[PDB]
């Protein structure tokens, strides 16, 4: 019978089916244009939990209420934490932290958990999501092997593309800013830098005293555009692409799919929707 598998929000509920195609039972928590880092699950979040086979997690504590659910669903399922095996970025502040026992160890914790805004790391996620699936379900095995393998082929096409398209650019303009440090992934694999007045997660709230500083730091990188994301309330952003003086350019999609007939409503056209309005900004 089909195996149950629950994710915890909806880019890697897209990444879950494409490796498990008819053979499993997806059941997505955090929905689409919706926020893990503040999210807080329904009571029927632990009825499917502890009626599911596998869990899908991102980890680094992406997910704040995930230990806790998992102790209220009682649930017996193998938990993937597709971070696994991933080459992590520090937090930013501060920067973010060591703390020596008898020897130095990366603190607490941060790591910046936005990992799938660089396509590679996507390929990790899918190699991480199939071999939970063969772990449950050893006769599905070759073929969330074989699905994996085809889609991990697309993958490596989008990277191509979206490098390409960014090499394209003037380096002198590589600056924009967004709603929240969501991003730093992105920066890292293709040369984007992004300004923001939240910070990693979304559960402090910005402050006045973060406008006038971000307005002299988009001064300073000379930022080319402010884009609102899919996941926060856009008034603020008007406030500063006003104060700056800078086109509001379109929505980017960071902590999650938009719905169907939305403009991301699966991670590929999530990321190309991303680099192509980054790259008609920052071109303009
Ligand atoms: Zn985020």
């Amino acid at each position: 019978e089909p195996l149950d598998v629950v994710a915890t929000f909806s880019i890697i509920g897209d990444f879950a089916a494409k490796v498990g195609g008819d053979r499993i039972r997806l059941n997505v928590l955090v929905g689409p244009d919706s926020d893990t880092h503040v999210y807080e699950p329904r009571p029927a979040d632990a009825i499917a939990l502890a009626g599911a086979d596998v869990v899908l997690t991102n980890g680094l504590e992406f997910e704040g209420f995930l230990t806790r659910l998992i102790a209220a669903s009682g649930t017996d399922a193998a938990v993937a934490t597709l971070t696994d095996g991933v080459e992590t970025m520090e937090e930013p502040g501060g920067g973010h932290y060591h703390y020596i026992d008898g020897k130095a160890v990366f603190h607490a914790g941060a790591h910046d958990p936005h990992a799938w805004q660089a396509v590679p790391n996507a390929k990790v996620y899918v190699q991480n999501i199939a071999a939970a699936f063969c772990a449950a379900d050893a006769e599905g095995c070759a073929a969330y092997q074989a699905n994996a393998a085809r889609y991990i082929g697309e993958l490596d096409a989008l990277d191509t593309e979206i490098r390409a398209a960014i090499a394209a650019l003037p380096q002198d303009r590589r600056t924009v800013v967004v709603a929240h440090n969501a991003f730093r992934y992105f920066e890292a694999a293709y040369g984007v830098h992004f300004l923001s007045p939240q910070g990693v997660s979304t559960e402090s709230e910005a402050a006045a005293a973060d406008v006038a500083g971000l307005i002299r730091e988009i001064r300073a990188r000379n930022a080319s555009a402010i884009f609102a994301e899919n996941i926060s309330d856009t008034r603020l952003l008007e406030q500063i692409a006003r104060e700056a003086g800078l086109p509001l350019a379109g929505t980017l999609y960071s902590d999650a799919l938009s719905g169907p007939d939305g403009p991301a409503s699966n991670y590929i056209a999530m990321m190309r929707h991303n680099a192509g309005a980054i790259a008609a900004a920052l071109a303009a």
